[PDB]
DNA sequence: CTTAAACTTAA
DNA sequence: TTTAAGTTTAAG
C-alpha cells in the first residue's frame, strides 16, 4: 500500500481493502472529505476531485503538485537534528501563523505536522496553528510519498470548499467516497451535517451516482444511512453504498 | 489528556 | 445593586 505524507485522522489502511472491496469502478473519484489522501493515493480512477474544508490542506496540495522539486528541496531543510526542539519547534509554528506566503506555509505545514504531537491539525478561532512540540526521537521525512503523491496529482484537482459544494461537482461518470468526521461513539462536524450528509448522497443515487460512506456503526448512522446498502467492517466501522438501480 | 482563561448566565 | 457557576475556547 501507497502511504500519504502527512500524519492525519482518517489513515485507513486497515480499511482500504475493505473501501475497495466496495467502490464502485468509474471515470472519476470524488473525495469531498480527502485528507492525507490515502483512498486517492491507492485506488487507479482516470482523474479525481479532492476537496477539504481545511485551507492549508489544500494549498499545500497543490504546491506539492505544481512544485514538487522545489519543495521537496525546501521542506528537507528542515528535517534536521537542530529543529528537533521545542523552542525552535515554536517559533517555526510562529513563523508559520505570521507567514502570508503559501509556499513558505505549505514547507513549514510539513515540519509542523511530523513535529507537532500526534500529527494534530488544530487552530484557534483566529485560524492560528495552536498544536505544541512533539518531543519525537526522530521525525520521518516522506520524501518518496511526496513524490508519488505529486506523481498522481498531476490527474486530480483540488478545491477547499466544504462537502455540498464538492459533491455537486460530480457527474454521471462518476464515484463518491466520503470520510466525514466521525460521528459519536456513544448515545466542528455537527449531527445535522452528519445527517445532511446522507440526504445529499440519497440525491446522488437518484441521479445514478454511486456513494460510498464509511462511519462509525452505531443506531444513530444506521438511521442516518438507512437507504444504503450497509456493511460492518472488523466499535465496528460501517460502510455505507449507495448503489444505483437500473 | 489536562488546566487555565475567556465569556455568559442567573438570581 | 454581584458573583459563583455554567459553558466555550486556548493550548501545553
Ligand atoms: N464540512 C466539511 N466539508 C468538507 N470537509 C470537511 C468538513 N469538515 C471537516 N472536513 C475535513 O474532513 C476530513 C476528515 S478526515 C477524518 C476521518 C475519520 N472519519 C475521522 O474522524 O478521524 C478532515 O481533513 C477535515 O478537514
Amino acid at each position: 500500500k501507497n502511504r500519504a505524507f502527512l500524519k492525519w485522522a482518517g489513515g485507513k489502511y486497515p480499511l482500504l481493502d475493505d473501501i475497495k472491496r466496495h467502490l464502485p469502478k468509474g471515470e472519476c473519484l470524488v473525495e469531498p472529505f480527502v485528507g492525507a489522501g490515502s483512498v486517492f493515493l491507492n485506488t487507479d480512477f482516470s482523474r479525481y476531485i479532492l476537496a477539504d474544508i481545511n485551507s492549508d490542506l489544500i494549498s499545500l496540495y497543490n504546491i506539492v503538485k505544481m512544485r514538487t522539486d522545489e519543495y521537496v528541496q525546501a521542506a528537507r531543510e528542515l528535517f534536521v537534528p537542530e529543529t528537533n526542539c521545542a523552542e525552535v519547534y515554536y517559533q517555526f509554528r510562529e513563523e508559520f501563523n505570521k507567514s502570508q506566503d503559501p509556499f513558505r506555509r505549505a514547507v513549514l505545514f510539513l515540519y509542523l505536522n511530523r513535529y507537532g504531537y500526534n500529527g494534530l491539525c488544530r487552530y484557534n478561532l483566529r485560524g492560528e496553528f495552536n498544536v505544541p512540540f512533539g518531543r519525537y526521537k526522530k521525525p520521518y521525512f516522506p520524501e518518496a510519498e511526496l513524490y508519488h503523491f505529486a506523481e498522481k496529482a498531476q490527474n486530480a484537482f483540488f478545491y477547499c470548499e466544504s462537502y455540498a459544494d464538492s459533491m455537486a461537482r460530480a457527474d454521471d461518470s462518476s464515484v463518491v467516497y466520503c470520510d466525514p468526521p466521525y460521528a459519536p461513539l456513544s448515545a466542528s462536524f455537527t449531527l445535522e451535517q452528519q445527517a445532511h450528509l446522507a440526504e445529499i448522497a440519497e440525491g446522488l443515487v437518484e441521479r445514478h451516482i454511486p456513494v460510498l460512506i464509511s462511519n462509525h456503526d452505531t443506531m444513530l448512522t444506521r438511521e442516518w444511512y438507512q437507504r444504503a446498502k450497509l456493511h460492518v467492517v472488523k466499535v465496528d466501522e460501517l460502510l455505507a453504498l449507495y448503489k444505483p438501480g437500473v
